[PDB]
């Protein structure tokens, strides 16, 4: 489906939830969140993701870590804009529904800012992860 | 049918392409575009909507009219999003398609931007108009 550019860097490992979008729409949303995001992981359906970020406990020594955030969504709620701020890496993730406004995960907002607007919900996310989330890509419905 | 919110303020008339767009798929865009862009009017197969913007000639009293640009859409291209800076009125638009990038109508891009995924390709515009564009809604193929 269309998707956004990828935002973000080259580091880490690349990912895709393209296959595990399969199981169904994005039900819950989870983040480890400090000063910066540092990482996620969607459930689809009833099926969750790997955990996409803090690969091990000695990352520590490269950023904060942060507290581990869940938001459940419900039937019929959807993802329709993320703002990301962005470098090197995801910086910070401000989700918003047709439902509601998340906070944000990632206390500091400095970096290079986009809104991306998601009409229909978005289906999923895809991006590259270590450390950290080193980038995110959001794809929608169709 | 999924679509977007509407971007823009509210003068002008309201139009909507919605009937036309039984014609087919968007072959065509054709823009007005100066500092900020001063009309859309898109061709669903073979037939063009009406010139949404630059109601007169007298409109010179409060923008300038700019130059008419075109791009001739390919079989089976489609406009997979929009980035568009907004305020009172829509300032300037730049489309991507699953083909190429194409260029920004309005020069200034100073007020407030969004990036807009149109799953499945844009359907059809909807918004306002007078002597510029007041606001857009994207209609998605979705």
């Amino acid at each position: 489906q269309v998707a956004s550019e990828y935002l973000g860097g080259p580091g880490g490992d690349a990912f895709d939830d393209k296959a595990l979008a399969q199981n169904g729409d994005i039900t819950r949303i989870e983040m480890q969140c400090t000063d910066v995001a540092t990482y996620i992981k969607l459930r689809y359906g009833k099926v969750d993701s790997r955990q996409w970020g803090w690969a091990n406990e000695n990352c520590i020594q490269w950023s904060k870590k942060g507290v581990k955030v869940v938001h459940e969504l419900s039937s019929g709620e959807y993802i329709t804009s993320a703002i990301v701020t962005y470098g090197k890496y995801v910086q910070s993730i401000t989700f918003k529904t047709n439902k509601r406004t998340l906070p944000r995960c990632g206390t500091s907002a400095t970096e290079k800012s986009v809104t991306v607007l998601i009409p229909g919900g978005l289906k999923y996310i895809s991006g590259r992860w270590g450390c950290r989330i080193d980038g995110l890509r959001f794809h929608a419905k169709c």
